[PDB]
């Protein structure tokens, strides 16, 4: 079939994330490039011009030519074939990803956050389209993305480009946003990113030729820096499309299992870490109970299990992340119900057996 965009992920009627497994398999586990170092360019927010220029520039570098089969929706879409760019004596497989979603509509916000989080999780580089100054919801997506690099290798940096489509000077723009963020005292990683030039801002004029040339200039700049921003995984191997297929499956499951309320991307991110912490506590309780002797005096056993139980609820509140207390309360209550099940099983076994 002629190469075309494929919808990788969408949301079903229940807000669950659904993955085209067979489709993603075909793209990512192709025996030609699946062990080539991979690069996932992702576009988010709100284009056809930008996307088509990126493909035209990529297809030129692929055929060893010089930079100077089109792109058409509420999901994650990918161009089903990668562009193989020369690097070392090998190749880099560039996949092109587009996150279609609302940014500010309050309907289906949890699902919008989930789709976007998934794209950001697997991206090597983010192109974020904004209209004028950065709004809070955009900045929160940006902070989530900045946090997704802190768990993907040691010297991993998260690269973000901001395409401001309707500002009215890119110097005054970035300086302005740095000032607003400095007073707000929130979004510390975006602030740091803006000050370290890891986040770049590009201002696009609205007339055709000035927009055309600015897009061309920007697209040339990001395809040229692709080969030097290869991500490495936790192990230290360069990211490959096989790895990306695995990450996509696993983080889709993590997102569908994040069953606690959240109103913002950072809250969804902290909810994911807090659920993990819950499981580290329950496992820690199970281990503690397994190491207790069957010879222990039943009274001394009851007190030790009770105090350990209490200490673990304290530990959940000490290491819980984020500031949504309503969510922490729901999770502690569920942790308490789970710990009491482990306790009831161990204790009821212990009393009747011994």
């Amino acid at each position: 079939e002629p190469d075309h965009p494929i919808q990788l992920v969408w949301t079903d009627v229940n807000g669950r994330l659904s993955l085209d497994l067979s489709g993603a398999h075909d793209c990512f586990l192709n025996t030609r490039y699946s062990n080539y170092p991979v690069f996932i360019l992702c576009i988010i927010g709100e284009k056809s011009f930008l996307m088509n220029y990126i493909m035209r520039a990529l297809r030129s570098m692929e055929m060893d030519e010089e930079i100077s089969f089109k792109w058409s929706t509420k999901g994650i879409w990918m161009w089903n074939r990668p562009f193989l760019l020369n690097h070392k004596g090998g190749k880099i497989a560039v996949f092109l990803l587009d996150t279609e979603g609302s940014l500010d509509i309050e309907s289906d916000r949890e699902t919008c956050i989930k789709l976007s989080a998934l794209s950001l999780f697997i991206s090597s580089h983010l192109i974020f389209n904004v209209a004028s100054n950065l709004k809070e919801t955009e900045l929160d997506y940006m902070e989530m993305y900045m946090n997704m690099g802190e768990e993907c290798g040691p010297k991993n940096l998260q690269h973000l480009d901001i395409l401001v489509r309707d500002w009215y000077v890119a110097r005054s723009y970035i300086s302005r946003e740095i000032e607003k963020l400095e007073k707000l005292n929130s979004y510390p990683k975006v602030l740091w990113s803006l000050k370290s030039n890891q986040t770049r801002c590009f201002l696009l004029p609205h007339m055709d030729e000035d927009f055309q040339e600015s897009l061309r200039s920007y697209v040339s700049k990001v395809v040229k820096g692709i080969c030097t921003h290869i991500k490495t995984n936790i192990d230290g191997e360069l990211l490959t499309s096989a790895h990306v297929f695995s990450m996509l499956q696993e983080f889709t499951e993590v997102l569908n299992l994040q069953i606690y309320g959240f109103s913002s991307p950072m809250e969804m991110f902290y909810a994911i870490k807090n659920q993990k912490l819950m499981g580290e506590i329950e496992n820690e309780f199970q281990d503690f109970l397994k190491n207790q002797s069957s010879l222990t005096l039943p009274p001394t056993m009851r007190v030790k299990v009770s105090q350990k139980f209490s200490e673990l609820l304290e530990k959940f509140m000490q290491f819980v992340q984020g500031s949504n207390t309503s969510s922490h309360d729901a999770m502690l209550k569920d942790l308490e119900v789970r710990l009491l099940e482990i306790q009831e099983k161990f204790c009821n076994d212990f009393t009747t057996r011994f």
